[PDB]
């Protein structure tokens, strides 16, 4: 039973981090598109 | 919708200034053709 139980942490417990762990990268890559939108740098020709 | 805002950005942008550099040069060279008209030089014929 101990086995049992141990074996049902281990599994959710791995998995759960690395979900956690790749939408965490989502979202801070989500993050970076939408800063990037906002630092499109081409607005600099206006001294040109 | 930020990647297609971010495209009419640059289309126009990229575009407006090119025209504006292309007329501005023309302005610079039909002001040229009037100061050269102006600028003749065989009047200094008269000490001949």
């Amino acid at each position: 039973r101990n086995l049992a139980a141990l074996e049902a942490k281990i599994s959710e417990a791995k998995t759960k981090k690395n979900m956690l762990q790749a939408r965490a990268k989502a979202a801070k890559a989500n993050a970076e598109l939408q800063q990037t939108l906002g630092g499109l740098g081409t607005s600099s020709a206006t001294s040109a």
